[PDB]
């Protein structure tokens, strides 16, 4: 992120038999393949293991306060495969510690990778019986009932924006436990927060960042001034974020709320998506990584600059056995002590396929129904090509969903070019976009094919944190229209996203129509951008009934949600249509459909139509009624108006 005022020693490598750290042939050394990486607290000792293979010394640091002088300085004993190992026999329960090491001619002070509780702001490593931040109940805990991927309903949602409106009726703004209050209460007496997202009938809350993200980011020691962060600039992978705690100062109160958070949502009948960011740190010379192990954790072009593929300005080394290692025993430690249900990838496409397939391996063995979706863009790293976790790979990534981009342009136009219309707006060829992610973006038949090989791999989505929210796009992208022409696009997108095979997902706020008034890309904007606006929200409770509605709908009729490619291509038919439509039929209880046919028309067309229907039996009116002028028995549909009609034979 920043200049970094000193120097990087990458080692001296007699240490290491003269093989340095940025050799091809230093991976097969030092492999250490222990479960003890970090530090285990009992009240008569604490054992600590630090992996670093090209110190020349080792040491513990202890301290009795977060922001205290050292009181203790201890050697660590080196021991096998580049650990190095000490016992500190004495109740370490309420100490402070770090890492100190020689590397070259470097001394370098560290917090601990394996944290599992920290200081405020994350600068020291907290000794801590974490059995302790175990909620009443916490072994009771259960998870809502899932049978596929294509049964979730993702709502993705930052801590910040859930609760801290002043009109959001939440005690804890800003908080996680601001998502465990109950009968909340917004303008004019809507309901707000948890009990706002229940109502919806969502499935899973993906969280934005609460892993410890830097302080540069939010300032935890400062929180009584405006702050606000998506976070994607990590610091401590394995400890909740402090400024999302009631006391940022108390290294046990973050993890105590983050679990009784996910115990409430499951209790409540939802599950939680982590949004992980294991492809960069915050800052390549000041992360533990590198102070600790120089060149090994992050990515090296030939020339020993960091490979920037993240834009971030650098990128972890997930290929490299240790760094594989840690990522995975990360994801294990949040399943196991958080009860977490499911990870969205971030920038999914710079970790390698090794890695992700053993990931999604290890959850299987858990708990199959853990959710693994991510960020699949085709990026330029010095990972090669072939290794890299992406769309053009999706066939080595078995069970594991990516963005439908595709689907996302096509439905609401282009990301990048802010005015340029989609298929909801009026563009011209957008159909067979829209059609393509109808059917989960597998390989259906002729030109209408993605990247899927089954529909759990697909995510559908026109609107996420990124880039313009939908109704913003909607707006730089028809300067003619009205906002009422406006709404009626938005809903036609959300329409086509609950309706289309694959994962649907929606942004917090979707439902309210969302504006972040222009801004594209809010990461640091101030909480008048990106809080939701739950006065808005009280405004738009038509709105917000109608998605209700759309994920009614789809809970309703599996035929929406069939778990293969096979039964989509047997099940799903394209029907002939008019331009700016897309018209298809669900047909033979797909699915288990308790209906025999379902027919389903995305309509942008502002006027009135007459449609052929295909001749299944008798048709009836399921869904967007307020566009059918007529249903004639030579059956024919007559329409009117932007919008979703859904039809149905009855069995
Ligand atoms: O003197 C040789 C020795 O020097 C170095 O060790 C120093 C170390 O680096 C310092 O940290 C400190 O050690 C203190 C330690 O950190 C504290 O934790 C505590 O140690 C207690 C242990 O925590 C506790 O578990 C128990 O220890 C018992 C062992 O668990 C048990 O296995 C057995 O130990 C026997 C060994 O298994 C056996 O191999 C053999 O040990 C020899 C080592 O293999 C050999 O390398 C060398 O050790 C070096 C060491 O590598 C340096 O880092 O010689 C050892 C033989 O003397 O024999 C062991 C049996 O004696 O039994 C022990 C004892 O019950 O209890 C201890 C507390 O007693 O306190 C430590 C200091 O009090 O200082 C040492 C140097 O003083
Ligand atoms: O450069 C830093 C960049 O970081 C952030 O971008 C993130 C973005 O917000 C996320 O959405 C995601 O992006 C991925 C995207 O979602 C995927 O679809 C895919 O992108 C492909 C497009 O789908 C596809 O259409 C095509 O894109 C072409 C464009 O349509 C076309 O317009 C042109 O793009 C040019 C832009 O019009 C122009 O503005 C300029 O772009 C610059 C941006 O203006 C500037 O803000 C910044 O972008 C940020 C972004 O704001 C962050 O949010 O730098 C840009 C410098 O170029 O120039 C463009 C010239 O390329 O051409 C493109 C390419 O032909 O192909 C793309 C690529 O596959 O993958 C995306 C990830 O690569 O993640 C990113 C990264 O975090
Ligand atoms: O409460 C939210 C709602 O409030 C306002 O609507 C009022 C409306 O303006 C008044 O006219 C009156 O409504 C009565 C109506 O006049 C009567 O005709 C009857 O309605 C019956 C229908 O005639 C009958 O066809 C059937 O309706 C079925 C539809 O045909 C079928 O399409 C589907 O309906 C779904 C919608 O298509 C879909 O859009 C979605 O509806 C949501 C809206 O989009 C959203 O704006 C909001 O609606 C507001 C509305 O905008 C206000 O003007 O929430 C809606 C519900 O989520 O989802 C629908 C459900 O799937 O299915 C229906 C039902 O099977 O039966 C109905 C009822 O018997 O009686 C109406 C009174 O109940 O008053 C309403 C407010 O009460
Ligand atoms: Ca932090
Ligand atoms: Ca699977
Ligand atoms: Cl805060
Ligand atoms: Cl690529």
């Amino acid at each position: 992120q920043k200049e970094f005022h000193g120097t990087i020693d990458y080692g001296d490598v007699t240490v290491t038999g003269g093989i340095s750290v940025f050799d091809a042939k230093f991976d097969e050394l030092y492999v250490y393949d222990g479960d003890d990486l970090g530090a285990v607290y009992a009240p008569e000792e604490t054992r600590f293991r630090l992996w670093a293979p090209t110190a020349s010394e080792a040491f513990v640091v202890l301290y009795e306060t977060e922001d205290g002088m050292p009181v203790k300085e201890l050697p660590m004993k080196r021991d096998v495969q580049g650990t190095w190992t000490l016992t500190v026999a004495e109740d370490c329960g309420g100490l402070f510690y770090t890492y100190r090491v020689k590397v070259g001619e470097q001394w370098n002070e560290a917090v601990d990778p394996y944290a599992k509780a920290v200081g405020v702001n994350g600068t020291k490593t907290a000794i801590l019986d974490l059995r302790s931040t175990n909620p009443e109940g916490w072994e009771n805990d259960q998870k809502p009932p899932l049978a596929s991927p294509t049964d979730a309903v993702i709502y993705e949602l930052h801590v910040r924006d859930l609760s801290i409106h002043p009109q959001s009726g939440i005690r804890e703004k800003g908080k996680f436990l601001g998502l465990t209050e109950e009968g909340t209460r917004g303008p004019n007496g809507i309901p707000t927060g948890l009990d706002h997202i229940t109502g919806l009938g969502v499935t899973h809350v993906q969280l934005l960042p609460i892993y410890d993200y830097s302080q540069e980011s939010v300032d935890e020691s400062r929180l009584d001034e405006p702050h606000y962060n998506w976070g994607y600039d990590p610091q401590n992978y394995n400890v909740p974020e402090g400024s999302y705690s009631t006391d940022p100062h108390n290294p046990a109160a973050r993890i105590l709320e983050l679990k009784r958070l996910i115990q409430k949502l499951h209790a409540r009948g939802l599950r939680v998506i982590m949004d992980v960011v294991y492809n960069h740190v915050y800052d390549g010379y000041l992360i533990h990584f590198t102070k600790l192990v120089p060149g090994y954790y992050l990515r090296y072009k030939a020339d020993r600059t960091f490979s920037d593929g993240t834009f971030c300005g650098n990128e972890c080394a997930s290929e490299r056995p240790i760094m594989r290692k840690y990522i995975i025993e990360s994801i294990l430690h949040w399943v196991r002590e958080y009860h977490i249900d499911g990870f969205r990838f971030d920038l999914m496409g710079m970790i390698d396929i090794e890695t992700m397939n053993e990931i999604r391996r290890r959850l299987d063995e858990i708990d199959p129904t853990i959710l693994t979706i991510g960020e699949g863009w085709m990026m330029e790293t010095v990972l090669p090509k072939e290794l890299r976790a992406n769309q053009d790979n999706a066939e080595k990534l078995p069970g594991i969903g990516m963005f439908n981009d595709g689907m996302r342009d096509a439905v609401k136009g282009d990301i990048f070019i802010f005015d340029r219309k989609g298929f909801i707006s009026g563009g011209d060829g957008f159909e067979d976009g829209v059609k393509r992610g109808v059917a989960g973006g597998i390989n259906y038949g002729g030109q209408l094919r993605q990247f899927a090989v089954e529909p759990v791999q697909s995510v559908n989505y026109v609107e996420c944190h990124d880039n313009h929210t939908l109704w913003d796009k909607i707006e730089l992208s028809t300067p003619g229209a009205s906002d009422e022409e406006r709404r009626a696009m938005h809903r036609l997108a959300s329409a086509i996203v609950l309706t289309s095979q694959g994962i649907p997902f929606l942004h917090a706020g979707q439902e309210f129509m969302r504006t972040k008034g222009g801004v594209e890309n809010s990461y640091k904007s101030p909480i008048e951008v990106n809080w939701l606006d739950w006065e808005r929200c009280a405004a738009h409770q038509d709105d917000v009934s109608y998605m209700r509605s759309l994920i009614a709908l789809r809970k309703a009729h599996p035929a929406f949600r069939l778990k293969t490619a096979d039964e989509i291509r047997a099940h799903l038919r394209f029907e002939a249509a008019p331009p700016h439509t897309v018209a298809f039929t669900l047909r033979d209880h797909a699915g288990g459909d308790p209906d025999r046919h379902l027919y389903v028309l995305y309509n942008a067309n502002p006027g009135a139509l007459s449609l052929e229907l295909p001749a299944l039996g008798p048709w009836e009116v399921r869904f967007g009624g307020e566009h059918v002028l007529a249903l004639e028995a030579g059956a024919r549909l007559e329409v009117r108006g932007v919008g979703v009609v859904v039809l149905a034979v009855p069995r």
